[PDB]
């Protein structure tokens, strides 16, 4: 693509905005940057030469722009951005800039839950094949930083937000893993508007990998995975099966849980479509131990398991933690943070009985305590909740951080809440 002499404006001074600043500067284009916060995270890391505006969006700069590059954390529906769009000014995100440059096939992964797990699995399958693979996107490594002429395959975790501003993706294999309510504070037209953002991933995809059990993942390019049905499915010992044959006894996997078995099926379907050898892909499934903060046991001490599921940021992932969960004693369940306008009431059916205690914190703590107020306590912070529950923990109990919310209302970055839980569990357990 050619950006020479164009007036380029970047919105957002986080990971994405800084990677876009570096991208343009390395092409001889000096962008201008703005952020609605007065001191965004990347402000200190911004080159001196780059003009910046903070504390609001600058409409003079936006309406003067040839190209607006919007970070995923700002809505296209922001009035300033809709005014620019109405004026015919091109708006893209970093994933769009990436696609225009990439010189290797892209595997693209979205869905309400499981994206990082499936992204990492496909990455491990490529490494087991000896393929030079770049893994990035919403997983936390900005896609523009992957670009490398040696790279032979790209695997991108894509959020619904990133997909909204992307128009040139032509994935070799793309998936929507599942669609359940999330990000409703950014989708005023409801679940179908949220779904429509994710459906963009299939546009011009060579193969579409859909969830046989979730009709909202449907867009002949379509290969399905599922539990009892699908081209890739399970048979219960549980086996992964592909189109009529056993490929793996899940006793060989380090992951467990049905949703992780179907994560493995989706990852295998994407890897197969990307042309990776079946045998090394299956080997990767058996070596992968799971990402930190995704239902991760961080401490087993004195008869008590402390489980860090900090990456459960919506009702669907917390349901997956709770459904069929075995606890010998009491479950001490930590919930709270930024609930993104979610309806939490689907969690209520898991919270009956004499063996569960809720410790709710953060912005939407009261809304979560209302699920079953008689067994709930509310604090301001997670650390307060942890120090409250720690005296009550008995041998046989489980302490689960599975908050059903984003962390941004109280935590500085996207790893901090999980890191803090780990540190406090070690201190307190
Ligand atoms: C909110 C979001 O989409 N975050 C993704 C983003 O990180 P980055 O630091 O660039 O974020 P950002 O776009 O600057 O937005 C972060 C926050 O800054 C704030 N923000 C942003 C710009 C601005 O002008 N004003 C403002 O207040 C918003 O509160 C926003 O929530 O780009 C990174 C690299 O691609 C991603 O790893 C990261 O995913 C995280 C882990 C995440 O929470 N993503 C959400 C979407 C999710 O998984 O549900
Ligand atoms: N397919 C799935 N369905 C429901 N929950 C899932 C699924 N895969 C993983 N989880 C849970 O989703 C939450 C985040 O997992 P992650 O792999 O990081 O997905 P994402 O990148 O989409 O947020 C964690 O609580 C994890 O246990
Ligand atoms: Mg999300
Ligand atoms: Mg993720």
């Amino acid at each position: 693509a050619d950006y020479q002499g164009k007036n380029v404006v970047i919105i957002g001074l986080g990971l994405t905005g800084l990677s876009c600043v570096d991208f343009f500067l390395a092409r001889g284009v000096t962008p201008r940057v703005m952020d609605t916060r007065m001191t965004p995270p990347g402000l200190d890391k911004l080159p001196e030469a780059v003009e910046r505006h903070t504390g609001s969006l600058n409409d003079e700069w936006l309406m003067a722009a040839d190209l607006i590059v919007a970070s995923p954390g700002i809505a296209l529906a922001h009035p300033s951005l809709s005014a620019a769009a109405d004026a015919g000014i091109e708006i893209v995100g970093d994933i769009e800039l990436f696609c225009r440059e990439a010189q290797a096939p892209i595997v693209a992964i979205t869905g309400s839950n499981g994206k990082s797990t499936v992204t990492t699995l496909v990455g491990e399958m490529a490494k087991a094949a000896g393929v030079n693979v770049g893994v990035g996107g919403n997983i936390g490594l900005p896609a523009l930083m992957l670009l490398d002429d040696e790279c032979e395959l790209y695997v991108l975790e894509l959020s619904s937000f990133q997909l909204e501003t992307t128009s040139s993706l032509q994935a070799v294999a793309a998936t929507i893993l599942n669609v359940t309510e999330d990000h409703m504070d950014r989708y005023p037209f409801g679940l179908q508007q949220y779904r429509a953002a994710k459906l963009r991933i299939y546009e011009n995809a060579k193969v579409c990998v859909v969830n046989a059990d979730d009709a909202l993942t449907m867009p002949e390019r379509c290969v399905s995975f599922g539990v009892n049905m699908g081209d890739y499915h399970l048979n219960h010992e549980t086996w992964l099966r592909v189109k009529g044959e056993k490929v793996l006894n899940v006793k060989e996997m380090k992951l467990s849980g049905q949703h992780n078995y179907t994560n493995a099926l989706a990852a295998l379907a994407l890897a197969d479509a990307a042309g990776l050898p079946r045998a090394s892909s299956l080997k990767a499934l058996t070596t992968f131990t799971g990402l930190p903060h995704r239902f991760e046991v961080v401490l087993e001490h004195n008869g008590v398991r402390w489980i860090n599921d900090s990456k459960a940021t919506n009702v669907g992932s917390t349901e997956a933690a709770l459904n069929g969960l075995h606890v010998d004693g009491t479950l001490h369940l930590l919930l709270g943070g930024d609930g993104k306008s979610a309806d939490f009431s689907p969690l209520a059916r898991y919270l009956n009985g004499d063996n569960v205690r809720l410790y709710c914190f953060g912005r939407d703590g009261a809304q979560l305590a209302a699920l079953r107020p008689e067994v709930a306590e509310q604090t301001e912070t997670m650390e307060q909740a942890m120090r409250l529950l720690a005296p009550r923990v008995q041998p046989g109990d489980m302490v689960l951080l599975s908050p059903a919310c984003a962390s941004l209302d109280q935590f500085k970055n996207f790893e901090q809440r999980g890191n803090e839980f780990a540190r406090l569990a070690k201190e307190l357990g």
